[PDB]
């Protein structure tokens, strides 16, 4: 489905590390980025996500905040 | 300060579009990737940004989902 | 793609609030119920959305509350 | 007290999935919809969350993307 | 309503800065903190927000970052 | 880094409650006030942080709701 989020952003999982209600995936999303998602045991396992599985990091811009030196 | 959130990606402001009190701001992150972050216009004021300006998209890992094809 | 996200409510748009960069968007997710979103008038323009569109409400399960009422 | 979130939509929880530090209390809100809910066990206790009480999953507006089909 | 979200701070508002779809209110909750919220005009204008206004700044928990100094 | 999140209010953790991937961090920030905080135990150990541990909760205005009676 296409979503409204303006940042959709493909990478591979290099890391699920699960637990009891949610889990932390990593996706390695190229230039040396990875970003972490914390979403539901149910949902790593609906959706198939092992490590290697292509995805996508989904992230609302109001999710964003920006940070400086 | 350092920060909890997972995800504190590196980038440069390629694009600063302003509204009224609330404004995009566009990151590259390397990888051909950009970042979308709506933050508050006082914040954008603060903080200074310029295009051009080094900065980090911060997003805590509690704000991404994953999705597949 | 499919998404990780619990919570995707299929519904009709009944109304869109435009503004200057930003929008609600109201979908009528049957039972009686509706669902508000606001989202960038520039993902609404690329996503086609109209009143009366098919769409999906999509809710992240760590984004939702839960209340009871006043006298519980 | 009266809450700003524009979405409080009522239901029944069907289930509370128990963890360490959280849970997930499912609601049914009718219309053959359900919501999944992801908050702290601590919070689930105190609000006398069980099987079958009557509740509200409340949403920010800036917390719902929309979705369509491709 | 009673509310699942751990933080529930009550304070007087102090300004608001009122905009197109949303606006921003502030918050003295005591100890010299101010909270700041962007919520909908919409919700401003439902619960009657002023400057002098009783209110509760409502977080969920997991959208509290924790920081500390280098 | 500094951060373009609004509510950065300062405080001293109270209890740390350990869990699978999370763990919930509670800061006294003065008034008799306590935060709250879900985040992935990694941070919880990057940080350092340990009952007494000087903090700040810091929280995006976006993810704040106002309540009234």
């Amino acid at each position: 489905m296409k979503l409204s989020a303006r940042n959709q952003l493909a990478g591979k999982v290099v890391s699920i590390k699960e637990g009891a209600v949610n889990g932390i995936v990593v996706l390695d999303i190229g230039g040396g980025n990875q970003i972490s998602s914390t979403i539901s045991m149910d949902s790593i396992r609906e959706l198939g996500l092992q490590v290697g599985s292509d995805a996508y990091a989904v992230i609302k811009a109001t999710s964003v905040m920006i940070g400086i030196d």
